């Protein structure tokens, strides 16, 4: 089983990633780290513990990370109408899963320096401030990391801006730091995750599993889908999971090796992931971007995982 | 016939545009203005007069414009090996077509203010510094212009940089000015002009015309194709003409109405044409980008024009 | 007499400059050009004609220039409480002085190209967009200009921003263009004009002149002083005039030859005039900044001029 | 005694600071942290241990910090001609003072969280990357810190650039983070440290102390003075110590409370410490800049401290 560390900011997307990681036999979830994002770190951490409780994950540490982006201020942009805990779901009086005592950054450095080299695969699905920190704090980790698979960015697509994606836009500096280290980086951006649609056929499929987790996922997804993408006439889509999926089977998506950098001072482009697809491509490129997604193989994995989790 | 003003920096691309404008009965070439570009203004102006002589264009003024970009310094980047005049073609001792006495900017302002409103269509195919100047000098012109169709930019493609196109990168400021005026702008970028390939089938076709101008076009095209795109294993392509083609028949290419702006201070993005393809598109958009091109219809027009010009 | 061209955006400061130019025998006012600024171009032009009428200036053309900055949008920031025409003074039904038929930019190029080389001294006291245009339109002028003395910028002082002065901040691009041409530039910035205080002693002095123009100057100055600097407990100060003063007598202020450039893309520094006072100064420097001002010599000139104008 | 933590990048300046902190009875040196700078972190750390050995400092932990700036790459710029260890002084086979096991960042967080609130005063005299890290990792520390006194920046002076000082220019981001936290910041910039000259009178004075440390200081100072400032005809100056001096006696220098920020994306201004000295100053300002220095009082403190250290 491939050992990984899931750094996230729990929203349905991140939650589904956690289910997939836990549910799949090919993945060995080493720990779940949390980072500030659209919602405060605390809010996000609570959500993490809630999904951990629902998926009945035990033995896997959960640690809260950075509360602020490296340099940019955070736009709290809070306004969830019918939101209580996560979506319409409320938090239980007590949480089954407890919070690890150390800061997410320390945990990551610890885990990496504890296990054998090229064993752990980092999978960030939120801002990269947590990762960026560990890199500057413990340089020896970038060489020990097998590789980095993150959900974020977009070479020809953007949401937070015409050309930028949230996870990156949120803390451009952290993104830059990460993208410029000597390690291997696989960027699963919007261009990709946009293909991971939640067609009604898929919903029927998951609903068929008929487990508390399945129901949970659907309910929350539906709630948030309504608020965002349900403003238009087209299905919702999950992103974060796509990163985990790749780690499980590289054939779930096509990728292209092209250099990628982060714009940090552009009046209109700050936060954009610049990808050089130009004529002669460099022979050695530690970075690559996801392109086409295998719709079926992807969803099958999700369902399969949900089935495996069952009803804890 | 649609009245237009062709602002360019004569290189084969620009030359073909001139042939198409002149040769087509649907277009009424009001004047040919010139701007500094990859080559000096003078060099470029000489080239204009040469093609004017070859196409036997008479009665149409030719005026030289700005010699430097608004704010950016110009990278002369000159190094043409077997280049004499234009490609391997040399300049005649004297030019048949003479140079208008006024500066291109003035000529433009004059023409626009002379003819009736919404009659002239501006068609820049080089930097936009000439157009930007006229706008700031005589504001009344932006309302009198029917519309602006320019070859330049690229929303998902770039050459001068991973994300920027020459004509824009060369003078970002000028582009910005142009793209931010209240007038209608149709941007024919790389994404489009890339489809305008010069397949051998096409060459055979033009060579079949068998006129001095046809031969001229081929000879020069071949020469420059060799230097640039002939460094790899794929045909060359003409760009500039595409802009002229659109004016002749909007059905030569599909377009999309989306907001566009110019990044002016991005460390990696300066010069990029930022296009917002995001979810909800504004109802009123004076700007649109070219997407798919009608290969056949396009080339047919070019051939047709060459045929019409004949041998002056 | 030193021939000059006064490019301004009439506010009391610019008005006093006009008085000084007109009133002084050492200066030969060739023309008065107008540029957009804190107030619209039209507003500013009207003001110019009004002071021209008051100072009884005849034979000197007045031309309206650019209505918008080169690239930056203009912040109209209009909110003058008791403002009618200029300050509390109202416009007469008709203006004695008429408006020249050509655009300020053209007038400038014409004058320069008409007179003999190194004869005209350009004195801008508003945004530099007017000058910048002329330079790009007719390159031959920068060699024919004796030199450039402008009121604007600040090496250790700022007002529109912690580090930038209005005239420059308003149209950074224009400033940039001007500061990077091969001609001689004397920058009279805030560091200098801040010393030009309107102590009560000075007011008494000017009031003593007892002429319509004197009264006018005082009334307007007082009105505007109240609104701005009169928010604090310290006298008002005139700026623009200091530039003209220098042309009349270089010994009115001390200057330092140091390189100067314009920041165009700094998040906090855009518009700042960067001055390199560092250790080894270049031997050849076409730019210099004003430092210390001769308070008495300065004011004496102003009074003397007012005295000379008299009551037209 | 005022408790402090000295974060530095040992060069003579930093060394003198250490001597002053140690030697002065009013200061309680809690620990000495190290940051990458002009020289590598390791190089810098070795130098710290060397001065520690020379000053006979015992009981005070020494910890190495970050090896790279947050986001900017480091310009190693190494080329010391007659440099062996520190200046012409060589390292002993073994170091008396040992290196604390934890990373400087951790040590700082530990110390702060250990002692009582508003007890420790942070005194960084090198890049601020170390401080910035701790702040992002353990937010609770900014409230517990008494205040921040750092040597770096320049409001009207610069060295690394016409407008920027090294310590800040080296890692702009870090600086920004620090200057924008809710804690009190006292910036001792070039404007100030420039007045701390090492006149021959002073040298004679210190040489009079006649101790190994005094000799050490002089020898190194002389060596580096020769390389840098000795390229011109003016004495050398110590900077870093001035920060320490202020903590010992605020009356050693005059300060002004004015807002300060860090430019991060200016083409010419990146790294500059922007200080708003404009008309109305905010009532509440957690930041202030050093202005005039008490030459005698300063040196007296240095001498006194050297005297107190004696010959370990
Ligand atoms: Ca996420
Ligand atoms: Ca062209
Ligand atoms: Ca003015
Ligand atoms: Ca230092």
């Amino acid at each position: 089983p491939r050992k990984i560390i899931l750094d996230c900011d729990p929203g349905i997307d991140d939650a589904v990633a956690i289910f997939l990681a836990h549910g799949n036999p090919e993945i060995e979830l080493l720990a779940i780290t949390t980072v500030v994002g659209n919602q405060s770190l605390e809010k996000v951490t609570q959500n993490a513990r809630l999904v951990a409780d629902v998926a009945g994950i035990v033995g896997v540490p959960v640690a809260a990370g950075c509360t602020k982006p490296l340099v940019r201020g955070v736009r709290n942009a809070s306004h969830i109408h019918g939101e209580t805990g996560m979506g319409n779901v409320s938090y239980p009086p007590e949480f089954k899963t407890k919070l690890d005592g150390r800061h997410a950054v320390q945990l990551i450095i610890d885990l990496i320096m504890s296990h054998e080299p090229k064993t752990i695969t980092l999978v960030p699905t939120g801002g990269l401030t947590n990762i960026a920190m560990a890199v500057r704090l413990e340089p020896r980790i970038v060489d020990r990391v097998k590789e980095v698979v993150l959900m974020g960015g977009g070479y020809h697509t953007g949401n937070a801006s015409p050309v930028a994606e949230f996870n990156v836009f949120i803390d451009p500096e952290a993104a830059h730091i990460v993208f410029n280290e000597s390690w291997n980086v696989t960027m699963v951006g919007l261009d990709l995750t946009h293909l991971a649609l939640a067609t009604p056929a898929v919903q029927k499929r998951v609903r068929e599993v008929g487990t508390k987790p399945a129901a949970f996922m659907l309910q929350i997804l539906d709630f948030y889908t309504k608020v965002y993408e349900k403003e238009h006439d087209t299905y919702g889509k999950v992103h974060d999971p796509c990163a985990v999926a790749y780690v499980i089977d590289p054939t779930v998506m096509t990728t292209e090796r092209v250099p990628v950098d982060i714009e940090l001072n552009g009046a209109l482009t700050t936060g954009m992931t610049v990808a050089d697809f130009r004529y002669p491509r460099p022979k050695n490129c530690r970075t690559q971007v996801a392109v086409k997604l295998d719709f079926d193989k992807f969803w099958c994995l999700v369902i399969d995982a949900l089935e495996r989790i069952g009803d804890p």
